[PDB]
């Protein structure tokens, strides 16, 4: 059975990957994002949806989890979804500006504003992807994300959170916060994932050197054949 | 660190103030209310709000917390907010009838009915003030407040609760009840305030004789200079 990283182990693994193994950020972010998109398409496949193409709102935060979201959105389009992105706070680095351009050019719209009522989110978007905050946030929830998360917690449509449910604490979680229906753990699950109560928990980020896995006793399962996602239980 | 009163200590402090120190109710309620309005303006200052003047719905209960709410509302108006009040159950005592007249004459509207859906509350009112029940309720939530609280718990806009979040138990709290974004503890925090998870917790009711403070080991911080509120952490 698979380990659940503490916030410190997770930073170690991350630091290793970028420093020992010398993976660049682009690379892991591409694979992370592809893995999110893939998990979303396995859990909420387009044929199972009422609209066609199915609609998805991807809300990207101000760091890496956001970057993951942009990558996720772009692959979602190619999997036959109709994504829309809301990216209120964008770092001015070409990683992020490249991601925005890539999505613009694939006719993926960036909204000027978050629809202000849950019901409106629900009628426009069959699925919302929470790419707001990742593991390394501590935090604390400054606007406009407080207000965003407050809308999210009133939705009726499912939420899919990347790595961690934004607003939860990475180890202890949050009973009063958002309650995703899908969680996509990247690399390995974090401790907060124990408090997870949605239907689907997938593991993604299949780029773990088997040495690293062993060094931190991750007990990652065997991803089947050519798959970049595994559904945990 | 500041103490958190039990429900019995709080009744003692209160009884003292009105009996030993011989503060009248008018007096402390004026200061309490001013303090609430002030904390609201520090946490949600008008310039930070999308509407101008910013709108606020103040829901007043059937006792003192309600009284606090009416005072709060009247000072909010003078701070440049556009308050509206909902006061379904009004004691026929001139304290309360004076408060109502004061607000009426400042063109503060009292609604005939609570807007029945959260979404409607959200579109009309940028902030809602919960002045329904204070510490000395036990309770139990009779209509129309059950239904009111049920709407409040679906809002997207922030709630500011005066002294205690109505519907919580004063010492143990309530996971299934409303979740204010601002709590204004009066005099000193009550035990329920430990379960508080909103962004802002202010301390108000700066009228504590330093003797009383000492007698109950309150450890009230030093309110800065001329301030009637201190933000706790
Ligand atoms: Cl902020
Ligand atoms: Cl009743």
């Amino acid at each position: 059975a698979v380990k659940y990283l503490s916030q410190e182990e997770a930073q170690a693994v991350d630091q290793e990957l970028f420093n020992e193994y010398q993976f660049s950020v682009d690379q892991l972010m591409e694979l992370a994002g592809l893995s999110c998109a893939t998990a979303i398409a396995k859990a909420y496949p387009p044929t199972s949806m009422s609209k066609s193409p199915p609609t998805v709102l991807v809300i990207c935060g101000p760091g890496n989890n956001g970057g993951d979201g942009l990558v996720c959105a772009r692959h979602l389009k190619l999997f036959g979804y109709q994504p829309t992105i809301y990216y209120p706070k964008r770092p001015n680095k070409p990683l992020f500006t490249g991601l925005v351009t890539q999505c613009q050019k694939m006719d993926i719209p960036f909204l000027g504003e978050m629809p202000p009522e849950p019901m409106m989110v629900d009628e426009l978007y069959e699925l919302v992807v929470d790419a707001i905050f990742g593991f390394s946030f501590k935090g604390d929830v400054r606007e406009p994300f407080h207000s965003i998360l407050s809308v999210l917690s009133g939705l009726t449509v499912p939420i899919a959170s990347i790595d961690i449910p934004s607003g939860w604490d990475v180890e202890k979680g949050n009973p009063s916060g958002i309650q995703p229906d899908l969680l996509i753990s990247l690399t390995a699950p974090k401790k907060s994932a124990t408090h997870f109560t949605g239907r689907y928990h997938y593991l993604g980020g299949r780029f773990v050197p088997p040495a690293l896995e062993k060094k931190y006793q991750l007990n990652l399962p065997s991803y089947p054949d050519t798959e970049c996602v595994y559904r945990l239980q």
